[PDB]
């Protein structure tokens, strides 16, 4: 679970010391200098004679506009941390404020600790400035390469979901969450403000949202800075916050008055938070209004007010670089030089180029430093789950009655397994869902926990399984669920969320950003320890969406996740749960895995159970497997056709087609694919099937009929250099469907058992089986006409049991 | 432009008549009856003796919980429309309230008009009930098949973006926008409330948001119904709304008092809207507070209060069906029978099964009916754009100087073209962008229009190109931009939005839902006229994202859009703008197209111009084309290799590789692919290249080196059955990159000119060219080491001009 770090929720009981404020003002100057040096300078960091245009980088990359505001806030937060011993993680929402994050880590000493070549002297400072956003250096954003980041904030709008995920079951953790005022215009951010209705001030930590109201986004004003101050305050009060406003930099107040004013307001806010935390030790049934800070400052604060007659400080014109080419004109170089000198670096750095002791003597030390807090490197906190014994949940009836027995709902099995994970791993495992946990059949967890709800309660007739604390969280937002879980994992804990398949697409871009985090971490950031995997139960899938119908039918999550499978990163798992015993095997592998995004595509409809758990674990280790109990070919040369399937509904239709083929005497081989990346090119993926293993399973030369759960294009693209790939005939979802019966869903997508039987006969000999082929095609129209007439599927479809069942 | 319909913004100046309210109450009863009949009944709609369990559908599909609330609102809105002659489109946010939408269209007469077999008598009523969510019938949601829908509301959260898009440049249009209170938890909905800062009450219409606060989503309470009433009101007032609350159904108030109370509140709200509209004829500089309605009613209102001892009315238990199987138990059938009888259908329907005249005598008539308003079938409003003459914008310097001339930014050309579209098509064309219009270089439109901004103005030093009305709208939300545009198109107008490539993924699920709308429309809904295409400029793409770096590098929009290309729908266009003249040809085709989603992938970096406009139009008609001016093979049998490219940066690297190959004497053929679906299987796509056309371009048997803009998996999947496809060697984005130089981006993804030159020689003869191959690989490391040392790319890279340039 989360470590208790420091002395949390302590009031100061004194004014902020004038010395600490002189610390904060020097911090802001030197962090601003170091932010500018990283953007503009390739050499001569301390502007020794001669400082000329040759010291300027040839291409200016990075963002000034948000940066001096972030440096201000970070300076004051560091003072706060050292004075109070508070366990603190910062969410840098305007993540293009990269130079502030790297400057912080350089000043707190964690940068040189982590990156020993970047020393705390003039040659290390030169390397520090050159490397920023440079070929072979470090990124422009607050990337996972930076000590202290858990959030790159490249794609905007997840700051608050990540902040609130971080504090769940983390009652000593304080998260100051800096939100762009442009970022507050996004969808995901806008709903993220309501997360305070889903956290509990006793059992969870505290988020302080900080609205970086600098007035501007890239080229536009921001909505929230142009509405009235009364509207802006009512808005935050309507969302359960008590808003505090700070305004600075729009007049000629000296910088030391600003710091005193801010430290006074910070400590007032903090006294309000400590009151909330102290009250919650007794009463955590009544939701407080949490503080939030509206930080109103000019964009690009302390850049030159006018460059070439255009307003730059307090404008969108300061967003990227205020000064656009200091290398090309003497005039513009002089502006850069005077700007760099306005921070007076002669007082900040000593003769050797180290930042002076009195600049940083207010800073926190040890694990309380922003770049050294374990919650910001949450792999160091994370332990293996205590997992229950997987055979306790095994469907034993396959071994009793035969492969293909029963009408179980496979996700109920996962639900019972996850219930006992939650029971064995209190405060360490969570379930998230967008109001779909019961619907996706995971509600056995309510026997051991509750849905965390901190809005109003009204009646025990409606409010079953809800409590102000609990390990299940539901809000109708895929962005919230994915974002909560992502930060729960990045801070060292574990979990799962579930979703209807077609709505996974809502968070495709969040999955992309989590995968780029993971890809960069496993390629090049070894000091960042492995975090628990992002586990996604994909249920209510396309084949059993014949009640919501056509516009809820999109299995396309698989195509998205296949674009993050390169260079042996192995950060993606794509798993088709064939039945409940395969779902168990998959779930245990995903629950033991680290540094991944695991998609688990499982049906929740009643379906057969095909495998025992020991067979499921064997198929899962390779990824695909022949089912010799289902083949009537007895090796690869007497097979006429290979019937392969990936997914529970393709497996059902292929197994029903193999029974009709067997009745015709045909010699075939049956294959199941549980793990989709096992089919990936053996050159590209060293966990995938070797080409010899692939040709034993599939064959060297026989026609393979392949029923696939998602778009056939996924498979055709993956097997492009596999042996015998020209003989594959992939059937997937093909954008057909309506609100209809289950048979009609498989029929219109050409994956029903009769079409698959017919396709196998056309592949073997379309001419000797011509009579029986015309017979199967006529039945397809007749079983559809039965559904129209009677209101339910034809009994040859619905009553079918595999002949292996005794 | 939008038609002025009716007598807009007229006050009533009288109380609502008691007769009209008696109409509304009968409407609600019969719409509730017809909603239940559609869910439960397969036969005997008017429960003639004998009404037994055989009349009940075998499988119950659909949603009761939202429905009686929607029927209430729709009844009162119909009364409003007939009394005021207001041009009105409803957005049904809880779109799973399908039976309300179909019941409305059946009652207003537009259903039988559109669907002549569904007559207004007892046999038509039987067909009406059976067809709902049934095999071979109609969908469960408010689908495009329903007269009156412009929004299916399957995937939740776009109700307000669509409402506000609908009213843009539509000053007579009133849009009552019904928002689920669960739907209000989503990201896209939460930011959609701020859209009132982007509309102008003179030049645009009026949205009335209606929060369907029924207290419950699927299985949970809703956040907004469990916070305090003071918080809920402050929230809406903070977002620029004046909230009104209506509460009904939680006591024993008779239904006629409820209707009177509601009609009084409706007319008060409407008098406030008419005041806003009347004020805006004089002062449209000051943003009003728009009304909004909080409609607080029990979920499942008028269902039986308790079923089997569980609270059903006013619970999440009424969400899908209150009564779960009326076909299986005598007890549950009797509950259904008494429920159906509580509406007293004997007073609603006459002897023949027609709804009685006095039920519907309050209804609107003609084009003012919800299902007959042209804004709900916006293809009937839409005209061809007046498009300017495309040769006025042609880069003529290709013909002067040679193929490969210049350093133009291709999107500036599109920007000038779109400027003059806007100028020629006032109030008919809009640009949307998520604060990226200038950045994607489309800012020539500010010469003829402004960015529409209706929040506060502060200074001419920051507020350039902004006005309270204008044809460009910017908010930092891809959900808003995509959703605004989608409704502007569905109401008959035209436009374009632009985005950075990697953030297109933010709205993948909105693109999916628009594509399913389009797919269903072109397959089976001929009365729904073609709308203008959804045009998306995809710029700042993966190759020139070496300043934001790795986590902004995702070209994966192409893989998403390839999953919507089936069954000859042709609702997707995927276009790679090779240069500015190809961008013109693409843009004109997309601006003339109907019923599509067009992705236009164009670079905004300085690049060469390869084609004249007349050549670009020739390549675009087929989709791919050989470049005989660039080949040194003079037919297909003397080519040793085929150098193909799709995208401007792959084209640049392939053209630079062909110059180095030419210097070696190699005989090659150069191919450009502008239209990605031209490569799709000729069986699957009858607009794609025939197999004979494909083998003339690519060859029957030569090695094809293919540099592709996005993931190589897209292409490998598409060409799986094309001639010579085993000889393709696709190079795409392979998830490598950092913040770096442009050369280093192409180098790490194995698509740079030196690697491509080397791959061509390995494909031709890896053994005779072994010396020169080892030479090219060593230069790749040396040009990377140059960038590290100097800060900019090697001059052999940066200074290259194609030898065709004179
Ligand atoms: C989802 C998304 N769309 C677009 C962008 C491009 N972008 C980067 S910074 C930025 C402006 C950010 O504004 P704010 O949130 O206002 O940041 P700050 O001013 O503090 O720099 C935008 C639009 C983005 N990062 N994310
Ligand atoms: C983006 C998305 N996620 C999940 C769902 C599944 N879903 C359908 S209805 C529904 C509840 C809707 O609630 P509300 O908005 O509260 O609708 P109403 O009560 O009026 O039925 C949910 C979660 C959805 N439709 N869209
Ligand atoms: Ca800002
Ligand atoms: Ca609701």
């Amino acid at each position: 679970t989360s470590p208790v770090i420091g002395t949390p929720w302590k009031k100061l009981n004194a004014p902020v010391s004038e010395e600490a404020l002189e610390g904060v003002d020097k911090y802001w100057r030197v962090a601003n200098y170091l932010s500018i040096g990283q953007i503009y300078l390739r050499s001569n960091p301390l502007m020794k004679e001669p400082f000329t245009r040759e010291d300027v980088k040839h291409r200016l990359v990075g963002h000034w506009g948000t940066t001096p505001g972030l440096n201000f806030l970070i300076g004051h937060i560091n003072r706060f941390i050292a004075d109070h011993g508070q366990n603190t993680v910062i969410i840098m929402g305007p993540g293009h404020g990269g130079p502030a994050g790297t400057s912080q880590s350089y000043l707190d000493g964690t940068y040189t600790e982590t990156f020993p070549k970047i020393t705390k002297d003039e040659a290390g400072l030169q390397k520090f400035f050159r490397q920023f956003s440079y070929p072979g250096g470090i990124p422009s954003h607050f990337a996972p390469e930076t000590p202290g980041s858990i959030h790159e904030g490249g794609e905007l709008g997840y700051a608050l979901s990540h902040a609130y995920g971080a504090i769940m079951d983390n009652p000593s953790l304080f998260v100051p969450a800096i939100v762009g005022d442009g970022e507050a215009e996004t969808g995901p951010l806008a709903t993220g403000w309501q997360s305070n209705k889903l956290v509990n001030p006793r059992t969870d930590g505290i988020v302080l949202p900080i609205l970086h109201l600098n007035g501007y986004k890239i080229a536009n004003p921001t909505i929230l800075s142009r509405i009235s101050d009364e509207e802006l305050h009512e808005f935050f009060h309507g969302m359960g916050y008590e808003p505090y406003e700070f305004v600075a930099g729009f007049d000629d107040e000296d910088h030391m008055s600003i710091h005193r004013r801010f430290a006074e307001l910070w400590e007032t806010i903090w006294d309000e938070i400590c009151d909330i935390k102290a009250t919650a030790q007794t009463d955590n049934v009544h939701r407080p209004f949490y503080p939030m800070l509206i930080f109103r400052t000019p964009k690009g604060w302390t850049c030159p007010k006018y460059i070439d007659g255009k307003k730059t400080e307090g404008s969108w014109r300061s967003h990227q670089v205020p000064l656009a080419s200091a290398r090309d004109t003497e005039a513009h170089f002089e502006v850069l030089k005077n700007w760099l000198e306005s921070y007076k670096p002669e007082e900040l750095f000593d003769a050797n180029g180290a930042v002076k002791d009195d600049v940083l003597a207010f800073m926190p030390k040890g694990e309380l430093r922003i770049g050294a807090n374990p919650n910001a490197n949450g792999g160091v906190i994370r332990n293996d789950l205590k997992l229950p014994n997987l055979e306790d949940y095994e469907v034993k009836e396959v071994a009793e009655y035969g492969h293909g027995w029963g009408q179980l709902e496979a996700t109920r099995t996962l639900g019972a397994y996850t219930r006992d994970i939650i029971k064995n791993n209190p405060r360490d495992f969570r379930i998230f869902g967008p109001d779909e946990t019961a619907s996706n059949r995971l509600q056995a967890s309510y026997e051991v926990t509750n849905k965390q709800w901190d809005a109003g309660y009204i009646s025990d007739e409606v409010d079953e399984h809800m409590h102000v604390s609990g390990q299940v969280v539901e809000q109708l937002s895929e962005h919230q669920m994915e974002g909560f879980l992502e930060a729960y994992l990045l801070t060292g804990r574990h979990g799962i969320w579930s979703s209807y398949e077609s709505f996974v697409h809502v968070i495709d871009s969040m999955l992309n950003q989590h995968a780029k985090w993971l890809e960069a971490t496993v390629r090049e950031i070894p000091w960042r320890k492995p975090i628990a995997s992002m586990n996604l139960l994909v249920s209510s899938h396309v084949w059993r969406q014949d009640h919501n119908g056509f516009s809820h039918q999109d299995p396309g999550v698989t195509s998205v996740l296949l674009n993050k499978c390169f260079h042996n990163d192995h950060v993606i798992g794509i798993y088709f749960a064939t039945d409940a015993n395969m779902l168990l095997a998959i779930a245990e592998k995903c629950y033991k895995s680290t540094n991944k995004i695991n998609a688990i595509i499982a049906g929740k409809q009643p379906a057969a159970t095909w495998l025992t758990l020991d067979e499921a674990r064997a198929e899962l280790e390779k990824g695909a497997a022949a089912w010799d109990w289902a083949s009537t070919a007895k090796n690869n040369d007497e097979a006429e056709v290979v019937l392969a399937a990936a997914g529970d509904v393709p497996t059902q239709e292929i197994m029903a087609a193999s029974d009709k083929l067997k009745e015709l005497g045909v010699k075939f081989k049956v294959v199941n694919v549980a793990d989709l990346l096992s089919l990936q090119s053996a050159k590209e993926n060293d966990e995938a099937l070797t080409d010899e293993e692939f040709a034993d399973i599939f064959t060297a030369d026989k026609p393979v009929l392949f029923a696939y759960h998602s778009y056939a294009h996924d498979v055709r693209g993956l097997i492009y250099d596999r042996p015998n790939h020209d003989n594959f005939n992939v059937h997937g979802y093909e954008e057909e469907g309506s609100t209809t019966t289950p048979y009609d869903m498989v029929r219109v997508n050409r994956i029903d058992r009769y079409e698959l039987t017919a396709e196998a006969l056309r592949m073997i000999d379309a001419d000797k089986y011509a009579d029986k082929i015309d017979e199967l095609e006529k039945f397809r129209d007749e079983a559809f006409q039965f559904a129209v007439d009677n209101g339910y599927d034809h009994p040859d479809y619905t009553d079918w049991v595999y002949s292996g069942v005794n």
